[PDB]
């Protein structure tokens, strides 16, 4: 039993609901959100704006300092970073963007990095601004990730199309 409220159950191990991943964060104060990340770890925009503004900036000194030392994120892979005042751990994850040619076929393996956690609270990898289908985004994540996922779409109308035509 955790916290999460109000999910509507899709399979064995993923939920979803239409809310904003900000405000999602602040009330379960999960043990891991997911950031949708680029390799630079530049929370500019998106869901990954939308988390560095809820940190006050934090998660953005944060990665400034880990991309200093350790250079930039792989296409598919992800970092455990600080949760900041939102959850424990932020696990930034980089799916591939479209509107700069990347390949869609990666989104496999960005998912797989949700399953060395059991737990997460995440947004479809790839959809929004990234430019990818998000009802190929949902299906992915439902046939690669095996741990716990509970899913925040922010746009009602879009969650409403993921739900009806789920298969
Ligand atoms: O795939 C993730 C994208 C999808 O939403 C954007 C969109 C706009 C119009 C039509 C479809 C989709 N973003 C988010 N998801 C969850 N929580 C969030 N908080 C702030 C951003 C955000
Ligand atoms: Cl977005």
């Amino acid at each position: 039993v955790n916290s999460f409220s109000g999910y509507l159950k899709l399979t064995d191990n993923v939920y979803i609901k239409n809310a904003d991943i900000v405000e999602e964060a602040k009330k379960v104060k999960p043990t891991v959100v997911v950031n949708a990340a680029n390799v630079y770890l530049k929370h500019g925009g998106g869901v990954a704006g939308a988390l560095n503004k809820a940190t006050n900036n934090a998660m953005q000194v944060e990665s400034d300092d880990y991309i200093a030392t350790n250079g930039p994120l792989k296409v598919g892979g992800s970092c455990v970073l600080s949760g900041h005042n939102l959850a424990k751990h932020c696990l930034h994850v980089v799916g591939p963007n479209v509107n700069k040619g990347e390949d869609i076929q990666l989104l496999k393996s960005a998912y797989e990095n949700f399953n060395q956690h059991e737990v997460l609270l995440a947004p479809l990898l790839s959809a929004g601004i990234f430019g990818a289908d998000p009802i190929h985004s949902l299906r992915v994540c439902v046939d690669t990730v095996r741990t716990n996922v509970y899913l925040a779409v922010f746009d009602k109308n879009l969650y409403d199309k993921l739900v009806s035509s789920f298969l």
